């Protein structure tokens, strides 16, 4: 890499006030939260282009000078790896100002998005505009993209609330500088941009997810109309040990689609977590014990597990199923509760909020759990919907993460066929020894799981590589070819997904 | 190529009986039902394996002779080449052998298929085992492949329809012989292969769809729960000139998810030519008339569209939306009726069959339209789901098969925010003028259609690369690009989807 020579090229293009290159002035994109013993994890610079054109360049200017770019949206990956690179020695292609809401079409529910656009900003959009269509949001604070989030494959929790089913085109610049339309979109006026996914011949635009083979830089995606009626509901069970009967009431619930909305599954520690600090609940020292999380979740209306549906149309297709689903979860163990029951709690407040869309008040509680707090790192292995997988999920994580002194606080993002069991491993980052300990435990979680055949759905920049070997070796290999063949400088984002040049 | 050393090889894989290797030999898979005036579009070959490990030999040596393999599953293409490549000098790599129903999860509404599996077959098991799920078929006769379907992007008539979105997990030959899974399926022994689509980093799946970067030998499908209650409806429209308000009326109830499943609008010209052929309806050498079809149709309780739906639930969730879709048609100037009314209508019957998932037993009347009949050929252009569009779509495809002789027999596929626009050009492929004008014909419906816009979702052998020539140069560029690093010595498929080593 010539490193002075590309940053003073792009200088040329976006200006010098929207280059970064030196220490000091890449801090801004320099934290994380995941554990790094080895302050390994850092970029050397960032710039922040406004157009496409900009973008362009820049690639061109990549090629030239053997310079990587790491790209992101508005960055917000926290517990993922925040800005940091995979691999040492990149800057970070920052796309946060190119902030365009290109189209919304409220008769047919699309929209098309530059990166840098935020919930925030669609949702005001929408309502400024009256148009009856929803966002479907992860559960993060006042910035984040659906852009960067649908292309790392994330998640949300209204009907729509499995990002990348409801893409549809995107534009790509490519590692040579060159700008490629996916699906119906390199048709010259095409009108079908937003309306047809797949396109003619190879669908490419899983290429795009989770990988480092093109910078995005444009994204459509499907709205969901606003229902007539939306009601929330949540599910109280009592004890720890009832997780596999709750995958096993919910899975048929899913499977007929009774139940739309992907349907968090928390944990009472996760709970607890978010609004309150490990020293409120138990000593330090101690172990967070299930007598102790029992009474406080008790006295805050909260079970051991709590899980977080609603249904949307009218009063009568609401009707049609409501009875069934109540049932289902009664029989298992759950207590149904509605807003009328659960006025003034706001872990219900929390979830009523997300799945319809809306956009909670910032405030990441979680950073604050045990001593300084400031450590995150998703563990995020995925689960077919079967209730043995559940229990049996749990109890390694808990295992676990205890052998190495850290607490089980974790959901279950329940899907379709599939469960994202998401495990927090919180720590506190400033204390050294802490955060040595919080990798080992990380590595342990991975491997382990691995060896009984379960693997994550998305993990942060320190252990890409890790994960990645838990997959075949010929899924690595072909990725590998892939890379070679469209990025054969290998100037973006190497180390992304384990994809090394 | 060395052809003879290639085919002597297989014979020692395969047995000598599954290798056929001349002219006289490989007659089966040679007849086709597109135009092909110079007779262009034919198989030198045919090899049929029953396993895997057959399948990774075959490539093995085709390989070494650098003899291509023209990848099929039960090879019933109709209308889009059935076996024929689309380049000279292939032999077809015919799967039907391969015919294992690998796993059926009755919990998670799920199966594992090998290619060979057909339709009816996999309807067979479902039924024989008292299994309460459904499969969603497209309109074809006795013998087609879930497999084979998918991997075009085939459609049926549930809500299940839209086939690709319901794949989950598959296994693939590689132009080198080495087995790679998709999604969870490379940890050993996952069992979450058929219930998360993703994976970690980049969505292969959609590689090998439309494609010829690999050879699927396993394939995992999302199956349907059968509903306590379905409930088949069809619409009438009673003119030509009703396209627009249809569409208009459907969107709607399709964005918002009142309707379900993939609706077909069909035609009364194309509902005729399924069961009679056009001299029962008007004179050879006169135009077919909307006069003559209003009356043919009306005799047969049909009017010009004829747009069939359902509903799936029990009787309380049917009758949740019922009446607003009612509402809705019948403002359009449809005519809604359910089965009590058209007690006797093959038309409905046949379209009854359908949206449950029902195998059709039927021959394809379609083949003997004009003349002694034999000429089809699918031209499948995409639209949003806007009216405008299907009216100005039908318009031009009227014109233009209209000013070469051939009638307009077309249905629409209406999807969530698309349709499929489904022309059938009808020919008499015996007349080798007829053959002639069919062809010009078609170069004129895929040229004149891309330069308003607008192009095809899937087509057949003999215009692929002009299809593909709608789509832009860096698509084309890219496409090439991939096929040459996955495929370096250019043995699967050449030119499938305009790709060519
Ligand atoms: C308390 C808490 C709760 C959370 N809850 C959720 C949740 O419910 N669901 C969820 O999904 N996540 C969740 N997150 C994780 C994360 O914060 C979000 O997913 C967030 O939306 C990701 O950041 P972002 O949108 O800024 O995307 P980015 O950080 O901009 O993008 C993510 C990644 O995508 C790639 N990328 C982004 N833009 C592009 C581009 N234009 N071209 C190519 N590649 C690009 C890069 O690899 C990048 O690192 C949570 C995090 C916390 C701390
Ligand atoms: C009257 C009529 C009505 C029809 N209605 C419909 C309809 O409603 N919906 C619809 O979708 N189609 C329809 N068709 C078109 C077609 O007949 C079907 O799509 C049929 O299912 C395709 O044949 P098949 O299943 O044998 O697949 P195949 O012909 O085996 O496969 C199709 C293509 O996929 C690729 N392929 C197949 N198997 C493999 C593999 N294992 N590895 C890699 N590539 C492979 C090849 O390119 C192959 O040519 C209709 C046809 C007619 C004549
Ligand atoms: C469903 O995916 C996620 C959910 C969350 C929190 O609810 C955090 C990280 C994730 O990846
Ligand atoms: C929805 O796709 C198709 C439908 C049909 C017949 O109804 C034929 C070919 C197709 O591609």
């Amino acid at each position: 890499a010539d490193f002075a020579g590309a940053m003073k090229a792009f200088r040329g293009v976006v200006g010098a006030e929207w280059v970064f290159g030196d220490e000091e002035a890449v801090v801004p994109w320099s934290k994380t939260y995941i554990p790094d013993p080895a302050h390994q994890y850092k970029p050397v610079g960032a710039v922040c282009p406004q157009s496409v054109e900009e973008v362009q360049e820049i690639v061109r200017i990549a090629n030239t000078y053997k310079q990587p770019l790491w790209t992101v949206s508005t960055g917000k990956n926290m517990g993922y790896g925040m800005t940091a690179p995979a691999t040492p020695g990149q800057v970070v292609l920052d796309l946060k100002r190119m902030n365009r809401i290109l189209e919304v079409d409220a008769d047919l529910g699309t929209c098309l998005l530059e990166p840098g656009v935020t919930y925030q900003q669609l949702k005001d959009y929408l309502e400024e505009h009256k148009i009856p269509l929803w966002i479907d949001v992860p559960d993060v604070g006042p910035i984040a993209s659906p852009v960067g989030n649908t292309l790392d494959r994330g998640v949300g929790y209204t009907p729509y609330g499995e990002h990348f089913m409801f893409q549809c085109g995107m534009e790509v610049c490519l590692p040579d500088g060159r700008l490629m339309r996916t699906g119906m979109g390199s048709i010259k006026g095409s009108t079908a941009w937003q309306a047809f996914k797949w396109g003619y011949g190879p669908y490419l635009d899983g290429l795009f997810t989770q990988s480092n083979f093109g910078i995005v830089t444009k994204m459509g995606l499907w709205l969901m109309p606003k229902p007539p009626v939306y009601k929330p509901f949540m599910v109280r069970h009592a004890n720890m040990e009832d997780v596999p009967k709750i995958i096993e009431a919910m899975r048929p619930l899913r499977v007929s689609n009774l139940v739309a909305n992907c349907n968090l599954m928390m944990s009472a520690s996760y709970q607890l977590a978010m609004f309150k600090r490990r020293n409120e609940i138990v000593p330090d020292g101690a172990p967070l014990d299930e007598a102790s999380l029992k009474k406080a979740a008790s006295a805050n209306g909260l079970g051991m597990w709590n899980t977080y549906f609603a249904l949307y149309g009218t009063e009568q297709t609401v009707a049609g199923v409501e009875p069934i689903i109540r049932a289902t979860l009664t029989a298992s163990g759950g207590e149904v509760l509605t807003a009328a029951e659960m006025e003034g709690n706001p872990w219900f407040h929390h979830h009523q909020t997300l799945m319809q869309g809306g956009l909670n008040l910032d405030e990441v509680g979680l950073l604050r759990w045990r001593g300084a707090g400031g450590g995150l790192a998703w563990f995020a292995p995925v689960a077919a919907a079967r209730g043995v997988e559940a229990e049996r999920q749990t109890a390694l994580a808990k295992e676990i993460v205890e052998k190495h002194g850290f607490d089980y606080t974790a959901a279950y993002a329940i899907g379709w066929r599939d469960l994202h069991h998401i495990i927090a491993l919180l720590f506190d980052k400033a204390d050294p020894t802490q955060e040595q300990k919080a990798d080992a435990c990380y590595r342990e979680l991975v491997t382990r799981f691995g060896a009984q055949g379960w693997a994550s759905y998305r993990t942060g920049v320190n252990s890409m590589d890790l994960v990645a070997q838990q997959y075949g070796e010929v899924n690595r290999d072909f990725n590998r070819t892939l890379k070679r063949a469209i990025d054969p400088n290998g100037i973006l984002s190497p180390g992304k997904s384990g994809i090394h040049p």
